[PDB]
C-alpha cells in the first residue's frame, strides 16, 4: 500500500532515498559518484497513489534481484547507502540495515543518516565532558535507557568504534590510517564537534567520505549565524564557490 521507484543494472550500487532532497549533501555527492561512480541503481520513495501489489517496506533490494534474477539467485549488491530524515525511523532502518549486514558483510559504500544526539558510553580524552555527555545521552534532554541497543541498530548512532566492533567485534586498539570503502556521515543535528573530534583522532578519510549536519543544539539554535554557516560550508567544503 506504498509507492516506491528503483532502477538497478547489473548491480553496480545500491541507492536509496526516501524522499530526499537536494540542499547540500545532494549536490557534493552528485559530483562525487559521478566522478568515482557511474550506472549505480537509482531508488527513492514515493507517496501513495494507489493499491497496486505491496507496499514498499524497504524491500526493493530482494524484490529486484528476485523479480529480475528469479531465475536464479547468485548475490545482491555489496554496496548500499541510505538517506533518511531528521524525524526519526528505527522501524525501516531496522529492516534496511538487517538487510544490508545479513546481505552481504563486506560492503564498501555505506551511509548513516538520522544520526541520534545519544553517544555510546565509552571514555576518550576529547573533553572534560565528552565523557559526561557520552554517558548522559541527552543533549538537549532525551530519556532513553532501553534503547540503546534498538537506536545503535537502527538510528545508527555516529560512534563508529561502538557500532563497528558492536557488529564486527574484530575492530582493534588502533583504527588510524584507514582509507579505501566509501561512507557518509549525515544527521548530528546536535553535536557535530563529537564526529569531528572522534574522526580525525583516526585521520582516517575513506576515498569517499562526506559530512552533513544541521545543528538543532541548544546553543545552536539560538545563534543562526553558525548555523547556516556550517551549512554553506559543509555544501561547498568538497567544491568551494567562486
Amino acid at each position: 500500500m506504498s509507492q516506491l521507484f528503483k532502477s538497478f543494472d547489473a548491480s553496480e550500487k545500491t541507492q536509496l532515498i526516501c524522499f530526499p532532497f537536494a540542499g547540500g549533501y545532494s549536490a557534493s555527492f552528485r559530483p562525487l559518484h559521478a566522478f568515482l561512480q557511474g550506472e549505480c541503481e537509482m531508488l527513492a520513495a514515493e507517496p501513495p497513489g494507489h493499491g497496486t501489489n505491496q507496499t514498499s517496506a524497504i524491500e526493493d533490494l530482494e524484490e529486484l534481484t528476485d523479480l529480475y534474477k528469479q531465475e536464479l539467485n547468485l548475490r545482491p549488491d555489496r554496496p548500499f547507502v541510505l538517506f533518511g530524515h531528521s524525524m526519526g525511523g528505527m522501524i525501516t532502518f531496522r529492516l534496511a540495515q538487517k538487510l544490508e549486514r545479513e546481505g552481504i558483510f563486506p560492503q564498501a559504500v555505506i551511509i548513516s543518516a538520522i544520526q541520534p544526539p545519544h553517544i555510546q558510553r565509552k571514555k576518550v580524552s576529547h573533553l572534560p565532558d565528552d565523557q559526561f555527555l557520552d554517558h548522559i545521552i541527552q543533549l538537549g534532554g532525551m530519556p532513553a535507557e532501553l534503547v540503546e541497543n534498538k537506536e545503535v541498530m537502527s538510528f545508527f548512532l555516529p560512534s563508529f568504534r561502538s557500532d563497528y566492533r558492536a557488529l564486527e567485534q574484530f575492530e582493534l586498539y588502533d583504527l588510524a590510517q584507514i582509507q579505501s570503502p566509501v561512507h557518509v556521515f549525515n544527521g548530528l543535528d546536535d553535536k557535530k564537534c563529537i564526529r569531528d573530534a572522534e574522526g580525525w583522532k583516526k585521520w582516517a578519510k575513506d576515498i569517499t567520505f562526506h559530512q552533513f549536519d544541521g545543528g538543532h543544539m541548544f546553543l545552536l539554535s539560538q545563534t543562526e549565524e553558525v548555523a547556516e554557516r556550517i551549512f554553506a560550508i559543509l555544501n561547498q567544503h568538497p567544491i568551494i564557490q567562486p
